[PDB]
């Protein structure tokens, strides 16, 4: 499912996101945005050691969800990577609050450095009644 974007800040909101270990709805819609384009089918590849980012938030394989093919790799959200395909994003909501209770917290994923920190992020919610 491809989201539209006041469609998806309201769902994270039912969801809880809204300052989630301090971060706000504005960041979650930033991170999705620049991972998947909304999109909750979407997987990306890394042939640089061989995982794979998957869903609408581009949780990787290597460490949150198991695919049994990336070498070396742990389950911390215990889930198959294929639940992160859904259209329903529960399972991946639930997957990234655990990603984010670790030490680097929204900083986990590099896009959200590049795309969201630093920046004027309420753009993503603006007009979405919030």
């Amino acid at each position: 499912k491809v989201f539209e974007r006041c469609e998806l800040a309201r769902t994270l909101k039912r969801l809880g996101m809204d300052g989630y270990r301090g971060i706000s709805l504005a960041n979650w819609m930033c991170l999705a945005k620049w991972e998947s384009g909304y999109n909750t089918r979407a997987t990306n590849y890394n042939a640089g050691d061989r995982s794979t980012d998957y869903g609408i938030f581009g949780i990787n394989s290597r460490y949150w969800c198991n695919d049994g093919k990336t070498p070396g790799a742990v389950n911390a959200c215990h889930l198959s990577c294929s639940a992160l395909l859904q259209d329903n994003i529960a399972d991946a909501v639930a997957c990234a609050k655990r990603v984010v209770r670790d030490p680097q917290g929204i900083r986990a994923w590099v896009a959200w450095r590049n795309r969201c920190q630093n920046r004027d992020v309420r753009q993503y919610v603006q007009g979405c009644g919030v």
